[PDB]
């Protein structure tokens, strides 16, 4: 259907696009942290939070991928076929698992508001000349 | 991460193995039902449960393994190659899929209670030889 | 007519003769924010302001000349006259969009009082010789 | 983003179709009528309505497009490309307008119930066969 995995978050693929894709971190770093943070939460019998519902579905689809990659590996013949699915997988559909990892993890660490002003900050100070925008980028900081 | 798509309900896949594989429906009748019954809901932007929170993001793992199928279909020239991927995806990960959209259609329309106990007394049925099986199977129905 | 695009919200275009033309956005830039920003508002039946007025009316002046420099691209055989018809587009009227789309979209989030006191100080920032300025510009941001 | 610009106001596009091309006047009548009868509000420095902003709003696209006209039969030489210009920016560019301008006027000088009904009325008309279309065709009047 027309389903859009962040508008019953508060956000929406057009908001999310309004970053760069070269801004998202890698997907073993994203799940590295995931684990890392909540590793016990996504592991237990609890709906601890949407959040953590979506994060474990996401873990799944991309290790069912991962599974097919190197299904792939093993039995396709053709070098060029078997690169051709798999940088299509770790490029296309790992860009948009990263942004739904990134979405999430930090939802779940700072606030759906945090997040939110962050992606339009960070856009409009990329979008705006340096010359007249803060020197340096924004960044979300527990700190 | 070893994630259980189902204890975060109340069930297991060693719960669900008592179903066999030739049990779960097709994709095709699976994805109508939900449109049948539950399309509004989850094209919301509200946490309605989180068995919406989770069949949304299966229906999108499902819809980019399509377009995957459709890619390759494409972009690839070794139409071995090529029709092993999809079949690979339609049967392996169809399987999965439906199982999961099964189990969340189905707690969805009749409940926790009855879904559990209908897969306990189907292991059952299951289990019994056939000389002393019965021919009426258990079948979910609120009639 | 003699009309002002800003008078009817307290400003003037003697006010935002000040701003450099590299002090503004691309026009692609702007669109971008306010498509992810305000769309759901711009795209609403409702008069949610005079702002999201007039700046559905420059969204649509600006489809209307993509519109125009698509039908000369295909229409015109001299590409002198082509490219020159062009670039007075994108250039002037582009200037003009930005300037515009940049008043509107800074009031509505920083607040009218806000963006005259940043075009007062900017002016008297931007009059000063460098000789006598500081060198780092005012600055407008959420952050 | 998809704009309408009368959605804000109670109309769209569809309405709007029930008149055809040939029946909207000459921007030259339009903009003298706007000037007759609301030059000194929309040369104000007040939201006096929506219906202002829009106008003023198209008003200056409208300049701006003429002066684009002169600058082009000034600098381009071509006068093939030269009369394409001037004669696609008049003839689809105005036929826009005078849409817009018509719209506006009619609803700031008779009302939006009667601009709507005027619509539908006018659409009875239009698509009444001849042999019993009246010849009065409707029109809009406040006796
Ligand atoms: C091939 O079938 C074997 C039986 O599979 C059951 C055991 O695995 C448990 C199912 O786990 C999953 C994993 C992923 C998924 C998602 C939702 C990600 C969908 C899929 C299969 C399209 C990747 C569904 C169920
Ligand atoms: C190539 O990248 C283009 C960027 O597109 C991003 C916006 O598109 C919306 C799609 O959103 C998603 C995000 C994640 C996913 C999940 C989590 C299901 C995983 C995936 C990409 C492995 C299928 C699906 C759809
Ligand atoms: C060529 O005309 C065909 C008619 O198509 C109808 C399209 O729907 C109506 C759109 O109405 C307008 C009216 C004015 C305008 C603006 C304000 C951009 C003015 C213009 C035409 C001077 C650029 C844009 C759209
Ligand atoms: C060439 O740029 C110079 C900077 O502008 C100086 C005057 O600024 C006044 C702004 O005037 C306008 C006029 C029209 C417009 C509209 C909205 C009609 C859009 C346009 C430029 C696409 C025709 C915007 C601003």
């Amino acid at each position: 259907m027309d389903i859009d995995p962040y508008k019953e978050f508060g956000a929406t693929v057009e908001l999310l696009s309004f970053l760069p894709s070269d801004f998202f971190p890698s997907v073993r770093d994203l799940l590295d942290t995931a684990s890392a943070l909540y590793r016990e939460a996504l592991e237990s019998p609890e709906h601890c939070s949407p959040h953590h519902t979506a994060l474990r579905q996401a873990i799944l689809c991309w290790g069912e991928l991962m599974t097919l990659a190197t299904w792939v590996g093993v039995n396709l013949e053709d070098p060029a076929s078997r690169d051709l699915v798999v940088s299509y997988v770790n490029t296309n559909m790992g860009l948009k698992l990263r942004q739904l990892l990134w979405f999430h993890i930090s939802c779940l660490t700072f606030g759906r508001e945090t997040v939110i002003e962050y992606l339009v900050s960070f856009g409009v100070w990329i979008r705006t000349p340096p010359a007249y925008r803060p020197p340096n980028a924004p960044i979300l900081s527990t700190l």
